């Protein structure tokens, strides 16, 4: 099952709302989340290329696609097959960024 | 500010979050709409045909844009400006939908 997130459009992002599978993915409770932006979820070995991609995708509010090491609450890295999409209304106004994860590790 | 509804995927499309917008715009409090379908938003006066359109396109995950007549909490008619989408993972799953609300009244 995919993870979910939904964070603010603006002020950095903070995550507004996790699904279930976002848990089993990461290991983090909604607790442990809401409010924060979701690059705790970086770590030493992650991509640098690959998070300015993400840096760039959001300040454009424009969709990306990009596969990313992750790290749980425990430290254990994984693959994340991640979608990032901007919520916008009729008039192009973005309402908030919708993220689904997939754990691709195995 | 637009109004935004997020549902779970399957079985009747339950509200698992909604933005302040959403609030301001019909008048419930998140506690009382979340695990209920978005429909309780419909009236004596909403169209049916428009009904019937959003029914088909969610049994599809086909995204469609409508305007349709909603009911504040307080019964007050409103002109919904909605635009639903599927949220999908990398092999097509549908994981949730989306709904953004604009009054146009
Ligand atoms: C809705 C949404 C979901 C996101 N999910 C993830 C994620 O699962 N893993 C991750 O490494 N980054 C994720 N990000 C990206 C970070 O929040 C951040 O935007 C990215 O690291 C680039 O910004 P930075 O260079 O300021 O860290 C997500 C961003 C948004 C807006
Ligand atoms: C994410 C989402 C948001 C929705 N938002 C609204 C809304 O704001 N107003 C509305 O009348 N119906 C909305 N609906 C549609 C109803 O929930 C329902 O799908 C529609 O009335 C057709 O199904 P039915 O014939 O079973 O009622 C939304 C549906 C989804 C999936």
């Amino acid at each position: 099952a995919s993870g979910m997130i939904v964070t603010d459009a603006g002020a950095d992002q903070p995550i507004v709302f996790v699904n279930r599978a976002f848990s089993t993915i990461t290991g983090y409770a909604p607790n442990e989340v809401l409010g924060r932006n979701a690059r705790f979820l970086q770590g030493p070995q992650t991509d640098p290329a690959t998070v300015a991609r993400l840096r760039e995708a959001i300040a454009a509010a424009r969709p990306i696609q990009e596969r990313i090491l992750n790290y749980r609450k425990d430290g254990q890295p994984f693959w994340n097959q991640l979608s990032i999409s901007p919520v916008r209304d009729e008039t192009g106004n973005v309402v908030a960024f919708v993220g689904v994860q997939t754990d691709v590790t195995a």
